[PDB]
């Protein structure tokens, strides 16, 4: 259960980690 | 159980970290 | 019993972040 | 006796911050 | 006595908390 | 006898403050 | 004397306070 | 399950990596 | 399956230096 | 497939090398 | 039989709010 | 019937609100 | 029946809202 | 129903939020 | 019909941004 | 319809971040 | 029209960058 | 229409490059 | 029209190059 | 025209060249 | 006939909310 | 006639603002 | 007419400001 | 006429700036 | 005129600046 | 006038910078 | 004049990053 | 004068460098 | 004058790269 | 006096060289 | 005559809010 | 003579605001 | 004669603002 | 004599921030 | 004596910033 | 005594610093 | 005594960073 | 007694050091 | 007693430093 | 003992060694 929930956190911190690089290349510009 | 809930609060805390940089991708347009 | 409340508590603050994220982005739009 | 309702006061005190957020995500709409 | 008056008070506090979480909710819709 | 006196009137004021945000409660709605 | 009749004053403007709270709930009706 | 989460992290890091990248070519501009 | 995510991994990794480069031309100038 | 993939990042590779080039000698001025 | 009474008194209590609003309505113009 | 009752005063109440905000508005003018 | 009053009590609450910053709007000028 | 009033309601209240934005415009003159 | 009002509801939003830009460029000066 | 809308809404936000940079360069001086 | 309009929204934002800058060279006084 | 304001983007980009190497400056005294 | 812009812009990105060894020559005193 | 202003960004360059060399300089001591 | 007695009546209004306010100014001294 | 009045009311609106922060000086004091 | 009123009613809502911020000094004290 | 009583309206809310600074530093003590 | 009113109100605004941190000093003992 | 008055504004803002830094000491103990 | 303002104002910001310097020692600690 | 200045300024600059050396010790523990 | 600070700024100097080489045996532990 | 603020100098350099050989030595490691 | 008749019954007013604060103080008791 | 009027004015209304903060100790209780 | 009177205001509103801070606190609780 | 009331005054303001900040503690609980 | 009073009050901002502190502790559960 | 003073007030501002990296910890949860 | 208050000075923003890096863990999540 | 707080403060540093390594690997995940 | 409170703090900066890495990996993916 | 927490420290800096080279090889690629 817990071998699971942490890969779904490492998961959702990537897509996390993808969405601020939207955010600084809406920045940059 | 509380390894069971300390991992449901590291996944919600994951999914606030989603949201936020949302938040962000919105404030920088 | 204090065991199982404090992470009761931890737990009630993630989803307190999340909707404050929520917010956040209902906010910055 | 005190160690519990310290506790529990903890917990109101999550539940009101979770109540508070729900208020600003409704504001912020 | 008053160790218990105390810790009372303040749980009455927290559920006060709640309560005016509640009616900023109310007000905010 | 005062020091119980005093915590019975912050006792009486805390639930007046609970009396209070039910008050604000309705009155919101 | 005095320092009893101050406490007792005291005491009554908070259960005062407590019927002024009722009194508002039901005006908010 | 789990061998199949890390390669989608991995993959999603690469493309935030990629997004970085471009945020840092409109800011060097 | 993993098989073909690390080699999409490496050329995501392969395009992001390419911009990297970019970035670093348009910073020397 | 991944005997294409791996060609095309090692393209991809030379093309970022030539583009380091391109910023060293316009650093080097 | 009380709590069908209760129920009615505050329906009638709510009802004379409406009406107070209505004569403070009036009185604002 | 009670809890077609509370509903019925709370609607009263929102109804009493719109009229009080009515009030609101022709007095700050 | 108590699904579609809670619906209608918070329209009247939204639309109290809208009167309530008209409102503000004419006092603040 | 109700999937149409909820919307409404969220309509009704992003107009509240301009004309508390007209009412800070307003107030910070 | 949701799929307006959500819209519509996000332009409102995105106005009251930019009239409360406005109102803090007013208290700004 | 909902095409136009959102990027309606994103030059909206654009438009509020110019005012929101006004806004931060008046209250620097 | 979109085409256009996501122009004119990177434009928006570059002008924003600029006025962002002069802010900060404004407070590093 | 398009080649032009990508254009007019990068030279306010640039623009606002200057800008913050004017504040690094001003920064670094 | 393009190619003198991006000769615009290359010269301003020299001049903040130029900028930005000041601002490094200020920080290393 | 681009003719000179290319000549122009070299020189610029050379100058920032010289003076991260003078960085470089005052870094080094 | 109408359009211009609301308008007379909202001057009048206007007046009797400056009289207000000077009454409050008597009544603060 | 009507776009006159509405102006001589926004005047002796932001007159009675005037005189109500008169109030409120004197007030404080 | 109207283009001198409104200014004018900009100007009374400035000098109501300094009132306020005349009387927020008062209370802080 | 207008293009002096702007100015004077933006003097007038730097004036007001000033005094809100003041009652600041009174409040902070 | 106008040259020298916004003069006056940017020295306002900086002195403004050096009262707020001011108080921002006396907030943070 | 205005090239004595562009200059006492930046020593202002000098002057502010300094205060600034004397509240991020205090705050940082 | 002028000549004498700016050597201060840039004496001023020298002695701001020696305090900024002295915040940085504080925080790291 | 400045060239009295100048000196000091630098001087103060090296300070600052010899603080920030310290920090950044601090911070490398 | 000047003559004796050239060689304390740089004396400062050579202190400030004894104390950046301390941070980097402390950071290359 | 300079003779030996010189020569103060190189000493002071020769041991920043022998520091930054010994964290050489502890990365290399 | 009426410069002193005014002044006088300022400070009659002042007098009586005095009067009517000890009538409060009594009525609170 | 009136300007010790002012002063006495001034501060008799210092003492009713003592005693009306008086007055709202005695209410809270 | 005024330069004393002044000052007894101030502290006069200084103690009340005390006495305001203990009305607030008996009130919170 | 009035070097003195004025550090009286700010003594009691500084007393009055102490009560504030037991009258917050007690209202967040 | 002011040299005392002056620490004095530092002293009951420290206490003051302490019991804050506590405060948005116990806001932030 | 201030030498002393100013000591206390330190370590007060010390113990606020670790009580809002507590406050921080428990908002970040 | 100075030099004991000092050093548990230091430790207190010691332990306060370690505090301030727990919270930057829990945000990171 | 100070030369085992130093102490004691870089092993509270050291461990500051780690906390904040793991929270840049999670922010960087 | 220093001699094992400095070992542990190198221990715990080599594990500092294997933690970096580990979040240098992560970040270059 | 510290014979051994050298050689821990040791290995402990070779194996963050061999993940710098780790993370160095995903960056070149």
């Amino acid at each position: 259960q817990a071998e699971i929930l942490k890969a779904d956190a490492e998961n959702n911190r990537a897509y996390a980690r993808i969405l601020e690089a939207h955010a600084e290349i809406l920045k940059a510009q």
